[PDB]
């Protein structure tokens, strides 16, 4: 597919450089002694900085099919996203929130979807006093090095479950993956009620074994 | 319950502090200029540094419930853990990794649950490439507002589900909750195969609506 | 009159607050060691951090008539006026662009003026190459020293000069004062046309000397 | 005709090597990470310190037609303006200023116009607080894009307006320009009386359309 | 027998690497300034980071015999030695602690023999007030080129004094050896009494001459 | 008794106040951080550089028993050595070499007692790499905590053992106290021979339980 | 006579202050901390900045007789030596600099005798390669306890020398002492020539007991 | 001749560089970014401390006809001193003193001449406040580029001065010479008496033109 730009270099952008192994990745960031380590990750280097437009459209954000923007503060964040969205108002933009108060004012800037890794990892640190499943069950889901994987299986156009409800289709009992959530456009439902009818295009959240997987996706094919 | 001890202070403490509302909490910080947002947020303020062991005694770790350390580095948290380990051996400690390859060396000095949120972030971000909802389900579900709600529904002595296979028990089309889990002591098994069977203490993860939740617990009930 | 808020400390809010002698200014800074030289040019010190939502709120930014930005560098300028306009969504706000690319930025997130002093900078340095008629006049007239003031007279509900042409006003030869430019609003016509005529409303810029300036407010009066 | 030194490199020499496209123009500075900016503005890079005699007989600073000279303090600009002074006593120096209180020192140590950036931001700021005319005249005059420009004419031998007043010549009228000062040598008449008799010499400092400027230049010919 | 690594770089391991003449010794430090003294001193350097598992396997840690972990704090020689141990649990780690409040958290992270150098230098100044015996006593029988030295001898299976007491057996005045302690497995007692009893693998701790070494070897034999 | 003088401030020195309760101990440093735990220890503290005479004057170094030099260099402790000799020719200097090349110098400079801890740190790190009873031996019996006591027993003028040899008083037998050493002025004989006669004044430096230390007095006496 | 005023606190600072005894000094740094060595030496201490004006006219530079600038660097010189060029143009300004090439700017700065001690150094250190008796000369006849003492013996007007050669004088065989320049204003010419012929105004620097001193002052009158 | 070793980098080691051209220069020092500057200065560059007898010996200080040490503090000038000392007791060596206090230690450690630039600057600061013709004269006869030349002209073995007078000599008044001084070995006499006879091995110091200096050399020739 297209190229990926990655606005500054953190522990984020490091682990997500880790998991896009393969793809064209170009990081635009301010320290020229980091151009080691991003080529030792596997990814292009842009020297510039990420705030302004020149330098932004330099490392081509105009035929990127994603950008993710992880710079120092909230407003350096905010300001390159400004920027981006200056250049195309169509690329899709991650970012990441050090604050919680600005999480409204990145979603207002153009960000298409705001990770807060704080706010997780504060809500992870109080629901672990008692005993600490929450945060296992999310660090091993998102690893892939488990037995269970979090997938995205579509919805295909003439499926066999266009228009039938959750209880009557059974998904859990024929294929044995967990539905936990049902998406639609930029919303998610998590845990869809039973009254809840199936339309093309949507996108089923599960987790499950990969044969479970395989059972799933050619039972709800075309 | 007893109180809660925070070692060092940063925005994963803060969000911490929000959620720990009804507890007694006792911040130990070497800076001064952090009494004043420690003392808004409902906590108590101990001037002192959290490798040391004299000021880890001033912030009652003896008789916590759980230590929270999440220090500047790793090398500090791992000083602080066995700081910690040194006064009470048993008390349980809830750690923080900077870096990735530390989770290893933090488990072994004593940490009870580490919790790496760079991995997490970095993780939310590569999957997002395409489209979010798994970034979405993790963010939602931790936050105390929505409708639905991560618990542990632990299984009582005399219960009418022990010995009761997960096939035979059938809990998601009786109560409504989705059985997404269940662990017993340190290890927690995802997803769980249908010859599974239950037993006395084990803790069941689920996700539902409090009305389901409220079934869930009159139904396990002897 | 109400008070100003002062966002950051930097050279250019020192010299606005030795031209702002006789009103109540705030100043919101984040370096402590700089109260002394707030309170010795009469204005009130507020600690905090500017693009912080909490401590806007503390400085009273409700209750203001303007408030100046000139923090660090851009971002952090863009970050607080898009602080003051989730606040206040009707006080003016003059913010000071640190880049010729920003001012627009700087404008869509909420600035009524937005000031440049390293353009102006580099135009008058690009401009004195031969001879600088053109950086003596601009600093000037701005000096509230010298003979000759630029001051803004406004037009009256029912003046004498309503309907008046520039050219059949004929203000130079009567009262003396040089007519660079009128104002309506936002807008600012320099070196207005012989066929522009006046209205009651309008705000006329206009160098003289005080007597001058004196018999201008005499004559355009009902 | 000749060449234009400029020591150091900030946004004030950015905007001034915009607007001075077209000539030879050598850019003095110790950071040898900017000659790709210098040349991608369109000057050549001399690389070295600015306030070192070598590094400027290196820069050609005795051919220059003026010298331009932005460092980092008031310390260094008054130490490079003496180094030229030493090298070439006839030599154009347009300096900066950083503070407000270096600017007679500045022009002691030999500099012919002293341009302080942050005074003006200052006053403009001050005088932006009711309605912020003042600045859209400056920042509309000086940008070389709108319709009314500052320019300068000079009066030519023998000519029509040779001793004759203000009063008398009546520009305004017949032209269409705005004189807004005329000054001679070094100084500057802002707003002259109707007493000032014209002397071969001057130089006319007017606002007005290019026709009005062409108009201008052939009414005031010899 | 195997190789020895040394973790770090300072006057410490400058005076190990001089006893440690002959043997096979790698050096694992961050500065490549070091590498000429490393291979003056006869050893092999490693450039890498000590607290890291990748350049500590660079640094065969796996197949040595001993470890010896002296960086710049407590805190570095703490991760340090959690490295270590994930390597190889059973490795020979001597640490040295430079402040005396770390020991036991430097032996509970893995430690097999801490030597803190301050503490002793403390202590033998503060015996040196009167008279400074001690430390001529020390320095003297560590250094390796007076005539007495601190030496160990171990106790072979079925010897002649296996089973003896230290009143019955009477090392001093036959062999001329003084037994200043005995100790086995991680324990010593200095001084031992007359109650206690020699078994087959205690190692006796003495300073004599080399004859009387020679002479206690023979006596102690099968 | 007299005081003490403690020139510079590091752990070593922090050791040695802590051994040194109950005596007035002043202390010379050029920090001024460094007051509150000077102070905390029992000493009173003296600003001041201590390789200025001046200030070595200022903390009288005339009416000391000791003066204890560890600076940050062996240049320093070199020049302050050198700076109180001076003063005082016959006072004692205890002094810390941080290089083994330097012992000799700092004892020509005129040093009494040079102390190296880097190199006895070296010499216990060799001596463990296959079982160290050395280390623990030095450092448990410095400890002034432990069972066995190293101590300094003189011979009183007048004593029942004046002529008599090391193998005809038999001290090991009758008192318990193991005769490591015996000291006449500047000079140690460690394990001395049996041909070896006492004298009135000689030192004997010796091992032993408080009982057997007060027998071993009590059979030297007259 | 009049006060001095010595800006910046050094070295060469401390030794002026030494030979400055029976003076009325006023020492103007920044430091707090060298209040106590500069009230043990005699002077009045005035805390301020020597580059800033306020803190000129702080330590009276208008009414003093000399001002000696020796600050950090040779920037701070200048910008020092510029500030008190704007308050007593006429005053006595005495400079060291740091560097050689700044002598020059020293100059043109306003200094009235430009001190390089390095330069000084530097060529007492290479003539002294051989043997060094031009060293032993320049540090002897300025240290006021010597037998030789360098002075300056003005000739007044109606001498009995004035108009007569120095050849026709010849002063070292009536008087002793030893005429190594004449000098008058500005310039010295050392070593005359025996045309040079004596004025009423001429300084004659010469070197002699004290005896001869007298006996030249007594031959030189009228 | 034989080469100079060089300790240290300063400005006066920079200047005594400059007039050292020629020979050979080896400069010993710690910052290993001084290497462009040493080689552009024309000498060779020896890496290493000072301060250690092993780097010292490295750069041949033992065949060295002169060794120059300016370090940065006192401390360090006297410990290279007793270093080189140690080498070689017989090379010359020319110190830098900082402080007054410590000329006396230099030349007991084992300087051949201890120049004070800190105290001749502050007596020619302190004896130019009326007029400086001492600062003139000094810093104009150590420069190699004025007329008069201050040199060393030795007294040859059976000259025709042997035995004279200072009287009967007359050598102002034949070669044109101004004798300041006579030395023999390591002492100086400024202004010898009328008395002092002539001894064959003196060493004449004066002040003359050049051909002044031949007249002078062919007149005390053998
Ligand atoms: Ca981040
Ligand atoms: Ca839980
Ligand atoms: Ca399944
Ligand atoms: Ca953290
Ligand atoms: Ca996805
Ligand atoms: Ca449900
Ligand atoms: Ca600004
Ligand atoms: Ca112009
Ligand atoms: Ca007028
Ligand atoms: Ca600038
Ligand atoms: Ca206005
Ligand atoms: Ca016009
Ligand atoms: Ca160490
Ligand atoms: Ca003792
Ligand atoms: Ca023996
Ligand atoms: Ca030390
Ligand atoms: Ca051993
Ligand atoms: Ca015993
Ligand atoms: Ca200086
Ligand atoms: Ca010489
Ligand atoms: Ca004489
Ligand atoms: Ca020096
Ligand atoms: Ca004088
Ligand atoms: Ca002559």
């Amino acid at each position: 597919s297209r190229h990926v730009v990655i606005c500054g270099w953190s522990e984020s952008t490091l682990e997500c450089l880790r998991e896009l192994r393969g793809s064209e990745v170009f990081v635009l960031a301010e320290d020229e002694n980091v151009r080691k380590k991003v080529l030792r990750s596997g990814a292009n280097f842009v020297h510039g900085d990420p705030t302004r437009v020149s330098d932004l459209e330099k490392a081509n954000v105009r035929g990127a099919r994603a950008v993710i923007v992880d710079l120092e503060s909230d407003s350096e964040t905010i300001h390159c996203i400004l920027g981006i969205r200056k250049i195309d108002e169509s690329v899709r933009i991650i970012a990441e929130a050090e604050r919680y108060e600005n999480i409204e004012q990145l979603r207002m800037a153009g960000a298409d979807q705001v990770i807060s890794p704080f706010v997780i990892s504060g809500r992870l640190m109080s629901r672990s006093i008692d005993d600490g499943y929450e945060a296992m069950f999310v660090q091993d889901v998102l690893a892939e090095e488990s037995t269970r994987r979090m997938v995205e299986v579509p919805i295909p156009e003439g499926s066999k479950l266009e228009g039938v409800s959750v209880l009557d289709a059974d998904i859990h009992d024929v294929t044995g993956v967990i539905i936990i959530g049902v998406g639609r456009g930029d919303e998610l439902i998590i845990d869809p009620p039973r009254d809840y009818s199936f339309r093309a295009g949507d996108i089923i959240l599960g987790i499950g074994k990969p044969e479970e997987i395989e059972r799933l996706k050619n039972y709800i094919s075309a």
